[PDB]
């Protein structure tokens, strides 16, 4: 109960919502855009329309009660940092954030983010790893 | 054995740097010299080249590699043309980063052996990373 | 015998109108209803459809046509994906308007039987039209 | 001698220059951009860098001495109409102009253009014709 | 009856409508924008909302029946030239047009405009004249 | 007798050229050298100067003119400041081109003896020009 | 005694809120209703009005105030016209926020008793605030 | 010696540099733009051209040795927050920052800024105070 919450349902965020659901996990999916919230209705325990930067909507959401909260806001560094800021204020156990660039990463580190994700770069490392496995582990 | 990465953006450059760290040799290539220089220290050989040019593909020796990764980004046309050419050279394993849905669809019909979607794929990784929290 | 034009822009719509004037039957198709209506009076059948969707391609019956013209413009990805699909249906003659050089290059390797370049092609027409001045 | 002149060396204009050259015809190729003029050096009797809207450069060019002058200016209705305007003033026997749209066509008709070309539409008719030939002429 | 018609009710056009009305003249005021048409309701015999570039609306307007028609379209060279083009087709006795610049002037001359107005420059001459009068006519 | 035009745009330059044609002497001034040169042949003296600078106004000798025309355009602030300064120098006749309604309103309270509105004013001219058709 | 603030931006609204906190009565005014509402709870009376309109200035009763602050921002013309009008009403103290140098220059010649430059002025405050560190 | 440093020489920053100088205080003035640095040459002990967001240039500057450092970067929230971030890393005793808006303020609070300045609002309070003084203190 109330273990995972994902804010920002783009390619990255919506993808963790789907995988979680597939794995049988309950998940809180949120976005400011309603068309996005309706797109993940069949995958989330609860899919709410909310502005993550709004300190009150965060309360109506009950976000203070989640062990992990993922901020997957995309090309909006401000909404992303602001949200992570409020989350850190609600003392959320684990806040993971998708970073847009170096600058964003630098502020997130000090803003409270426990883990920063750089999709492009990070996948680059995992692809390198798969390549190595193909030969090293020989297969 | 052989590894070749075409397109040294955040995705492509990252795989070159990782392969290097993991003690692997890698051919790094990009049409932009500035990109090639940024990864020269990580690749066995870093070469400036337009991957859509067959002649540049041959002077490159790309046909001799076991795995070639197409990491072209925004230039979707170059990406699909490049993988079309690599397919003609019968490269054993051609992996391509997909820009979008239509792109993925052409790539699968074009001969891409593996199609990568950084955002989506990383998303699944994070979900699985999230579960392991109680493993 | 059968003629099918996908993409009713200036180029595509024009060919539909001409075929009609020349007493030929033609299937007109476009993803945009507004475009489909604009040529409804010129085609035997004008249908709204996304040419990249295999199911819409089948409910359309496109596989039964002798000549299919892909006149998608700016959406280069839809254009190449659409011709890739038509090729799977073994359409006898698939003619495609090329947006640019890379586009032409993928199209030729993809199975386009004829590649049209309005600007260039019309340019040759005008030159030949210019000479005839003294013929 | 001095039969054809092409102003505007884009896909359309450069293409008539090439075809003319292939057919053994002498041609005057002009453009305001030097990189364009250098690209058609091996196809034109003479390739000059000039602003077709400049009334003087038109004289230095000797354009008044050509039977046919093609205005192949692209996405610049103003430069296109202006040029055709000056050409009509020099009393050029035949002025052909590539039109961008309906509006452009309407002004060109009254401005002096003897023939208006709409590449996209016009090629559409010729493609229809080729299709008909495939079946009608049976081949 | 049906002597003057003004198309384009901006500062320039609306001003001739007002002056005409003050002088006791009947005037046809037209504009595509309704807020403009409503602003000159108390000054024009008839104030209609119409697109001057639309060949049909020009007929519904009855513009073919006016001795003078003023095209006072502003920063829209295309709508301005297009309108003057249609007007010249309806064989209007006198078509006066406000020109935006040199290019516009050049096309209007050939498009049919009987008189071209350049507010800024033209007023400049009249101001020079007033200055001269102050001293020469001594007053 | 003395005439001075500040701001050589279409409006201001035009009055300088007309005064010249009418055999009158005129001081032409503008902050932009390019504008000053364009009218150098029409003015007795064409000087580059920022009309808002009192010192440049004095080295100019503007205070000795009977009529000074402020034809600054878009820079409404410079326009009103310039006329404020000319008023301090008690110039007998200061005529100013108004950019808009608020501008006209400040100018009248500031000391502008005549406020010109090219668009509106020309509009009245045309209406009167229209009537004379049957005079 | 009487205080009137025209223009409820960050600067103007702030002074209204402070005066309120300090137990002072204040007339808040702005052409934008949304701005007027935002400060309705802080002013004795918050009124929507265009400060450039003499009639709205009279129905407002502005002429009865000892201090009137013009805090119009970007609309420099409204700002100078408004202070020009207040000067006609002989308001004892008219303080105006200056947008820039030319603005300050017109304002001083127009009758502004005090000209405020938030950025500059606050800058001096901080410097003096910095020194006091060792006082 | 090395007491005050001001980064960003706009209206706000340049103004504290001037006042400090007038009061006989030594001050370090810095900006990325050279024309700005040259404008405050006669007011600062030292006026250097540097990118405050560059971690190295901050070292060449010797900023680690100042009791107070003012970040007066204007309409560039990113450069402003980034700089304050590096400054907080160098453990500067007092970092004051000009905030552009609420969002900026919120990040600065957590980023390390010891004092946040909102020129417009803050001056508003001081103006209110001057008004009160006029009457209350009666003068
Ligand atoms: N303040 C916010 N609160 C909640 N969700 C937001 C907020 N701002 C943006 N979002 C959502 O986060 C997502 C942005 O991630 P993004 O990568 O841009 O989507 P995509 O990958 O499809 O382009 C969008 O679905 C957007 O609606
Ligand atoms: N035809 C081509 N041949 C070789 N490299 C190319 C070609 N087209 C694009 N590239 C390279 O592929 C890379 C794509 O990464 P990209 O996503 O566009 O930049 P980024 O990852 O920083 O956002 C670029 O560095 C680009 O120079
Ligand atoms: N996937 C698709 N399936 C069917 N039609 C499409 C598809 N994508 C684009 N089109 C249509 O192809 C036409 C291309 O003509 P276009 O050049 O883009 O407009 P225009 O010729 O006026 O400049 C458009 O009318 C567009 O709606
Ligand atoms: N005033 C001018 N005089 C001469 N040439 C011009 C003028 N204006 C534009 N051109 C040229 O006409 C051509 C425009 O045709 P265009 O279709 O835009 O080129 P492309 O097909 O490659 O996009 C360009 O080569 C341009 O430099
Ligand atoms: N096609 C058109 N048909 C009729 N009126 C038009 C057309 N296009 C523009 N107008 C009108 O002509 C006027 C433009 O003159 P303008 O100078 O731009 O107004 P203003 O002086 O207030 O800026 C506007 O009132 C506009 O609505
Ligand atoms: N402070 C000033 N002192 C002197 N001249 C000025 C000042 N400010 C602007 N000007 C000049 O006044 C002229 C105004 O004419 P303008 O309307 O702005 O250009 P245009 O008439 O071509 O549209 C410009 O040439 C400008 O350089
Ligand atoms: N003519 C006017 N009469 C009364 N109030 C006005 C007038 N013009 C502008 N204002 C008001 O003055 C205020 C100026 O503050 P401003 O700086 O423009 O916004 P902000 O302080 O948020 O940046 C605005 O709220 C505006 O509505
Ligand atoms: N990264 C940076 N490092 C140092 N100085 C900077 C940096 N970014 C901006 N600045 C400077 O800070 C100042 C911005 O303050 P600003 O308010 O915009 O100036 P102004 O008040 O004249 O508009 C400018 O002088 C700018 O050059």
């Amino acid at each position: 109960n109330k273990q995972f919450a994902v804010i920002g349902l783009g390619r990255f965020g919506g993808s963790i919502v789907k995988e979680l659901h597939r794995m049988g996990h309950e998940v809180l999916a949120v976005d400011i855009n309603e068309e996005k919230v309706n797109a993940y209705a069949s995958y989330a325990t609860h899919a709410v329309i909310a502005n993550a930067t709004e300190e009150n909507e965060l309360l109506s959401l009950g976000i203070r009660n989640f062990e992990y909260v993922i901020v997957a806001i995309g090309a909006n560094i401000q909404a992303s940092t602001l949200t992570t800021l409020l989350l850190k204020e609600l003392d959320i156990p684990n806040i993971w954030v998708k970073a847009q660039n170096y600058y964003h990463h630098k502020v997130l580190e000090k803003i409270g983010a426990d883990r920063i994700i750089h999709p492009e770069k990070d996948m680059g490392v995992k692809i390198a790893q798969s390549l190595s496995d193909e030969n090293v582990l020989n297969y």
